């Protein structure tokens, strides 16, 4: 589907229905099958994060495996073993095929290149709050479906939307 001289960027990221994504430098919900649906989507290919989403992952998936972990940051002496980190996105960018895995900056450094966004919606009522880290806003031009609603093993029920654009 991409050529090899492109380079197709894509978001991906889960939200509560209020658009929270991040709080106290976590998500405030637990999901496995998103978990295996994220891993599905950026296996075997580039992924950026902001120096924060870095500091978020659980140290036994921290460097994601089987994935090239990019991670930005402005922090030249900053240290992420299995990961390499740059100091731009231009740099970040250089595959054909790169997933921004978060967080709320990145998403939003990203999002004017991005022609893809994988979302998870979790049916959960947490409302916004200050400091909270929050899911992009999307223009017009995107487009996409939206899956139907299904209970995860916890009883927590979620769904789907793959958009793209041009
Ligand atoms: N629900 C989800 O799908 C999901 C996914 C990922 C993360 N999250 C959540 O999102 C939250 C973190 O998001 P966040 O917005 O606070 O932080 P973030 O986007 O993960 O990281 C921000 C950091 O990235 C670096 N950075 C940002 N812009 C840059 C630029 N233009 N050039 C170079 N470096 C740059 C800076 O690092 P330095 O400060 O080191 O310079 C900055 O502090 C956490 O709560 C995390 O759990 C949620
Ligand atoms: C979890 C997730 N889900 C989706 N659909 N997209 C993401 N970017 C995403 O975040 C990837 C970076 C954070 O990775 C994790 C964070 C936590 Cl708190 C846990 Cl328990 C697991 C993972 Cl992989």
């Amino acid at each position: 589907l991409v050529p090899r001289g492109s380079h197709m960027v894509g978001l991906i990221w889960a939200q509560a229905t209020s658009g929270v994504i991040g709080r106290g430098g976590d998500i405030p919900w637990r999901l496995p099958e998103d978990q295996a649906h994220f891993r599905e989507i950026t296996m075997g290919h580039t992924i950026v994060m902001g120096r924060r989403t870095w500091d978020s992952l659980p140290a036994k998936v921290r460097p994601l495996p089987g994935r090239r972990n990019v991670v930005l940051s402005r922090q030249a002496d900053f240290m992420a073993s299995g990961a390499e980190v740059v100091g731009s996105l231009e740099e970040a960018l250089t595959s054909p095929e790169t997933w921004v895995i978060g967080g709320g900056q990145v998403y939003a450094l990203a999002l004017p290149y991005a022609t893809r966004c994988e979302v998870t919606e979790v049916d959960i009522g947490l409302p916004r709050e200050a400091g909270d880290a929050l899911a992009p806003v999307l223009d017009e031009t995107w487009r996409g479906e939206t899956g139907e609603w299904r209970f995860s093993r916890s009883g927590l029920r979620y769904r789907l939307y793959s958009y793209h654009r041009s």
